[PDB]
């Protein structure tokens, strides 16, 4: 049941949410999630994935592992071209929105993205008018963000981008697999690869 593994999925969403005084202070948990019968879209992601979801803390685990049962049941997304970050890129990365105006639950109070990169991927700098709170569930990465310092994240750890300022991330061993809030202007919109 995709119906249940999704279910399970927010729970573990919600709690980590709860746990995180970060998410905490960007914003507040909705009260209004409605299951939005959402159906499932495989992309090549899943099977790297669930091979290799990265390390996880003894807190980031269970939403890790709900992540991983609920990868054959969520709509995967790409949306960049070929040309923009190449086949291999493609292959092993993929994101899809877990909460909000197009979530597998909807709500307009938050959005709610979870994005997997397998090891030794660059994506360059991107950028979106609404504000990001990145969280890391599971593996590690390196993150780029124009005018403040490069910082290398593990499970549990945060870090906000602002309105329009531009961000990349680069995985070297290990895989990352990310939770992250979005608010404010623009609140909707999709990342485009900085010009
Ligand atoms: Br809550
Ligand atoms: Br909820
Ligand atoms: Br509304
Ligand atoms: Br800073
Ligand atoms: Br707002
Ligand atoms: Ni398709
Ligand atoms: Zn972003």
């Amino acid at each position: 049941s995709g119906r249940a593994a999704l279910t399970h999925l927010l729970e573990a969403a919600r709690d980590w949410h709860e746990a995180l005084p970060e998410f905490r202070a960007f914003a507040t948990w909705p009260e209004d999630l409605r299951w939005a019968d959402r159906p499932a879209h495989a992309l090549p992601v899943i099977d790297h994935l669930t091979r290799d979801p990265g390390h996880a803390s003894d807190q980031s685990q269970p939403l890790r592992d709900a992540l991983v049962a609920a990868a054959p049941h969520v709509e995967w997304r790409h949306s960049y071209t070929e040309a923009e970050v190449g086949r291999d890129f493609l292959n092993r990365f993929g994101w899809f929105e877990l909460a909000g105006p197009s979530g597998h639950f909807l709500t307009q109070s938050l959005r709610v993205t979870v994005g997997y990169w397998g090891p030794g991927l660059d994506y360059g700098w991107h950028e979106h008018l609404p504000e990001e709170l990145y969280s890391v569930v599971s593996g590690r990465a390196l993150f780029h963000l124009r005018n403040a310092p490069d910082l290398m994240l593990e499970p549990g750890q945060t870090r906000f981008h602002p309105a329009n300022a531009p961000h990349a991330m680069t995985t070297l061993t290990d895989p990352i697999l990310t939770l992250v809030l979005w608010r404010g202007a623009g609140l909707g919109d999709d990342p485009r690869m900085s010009q």
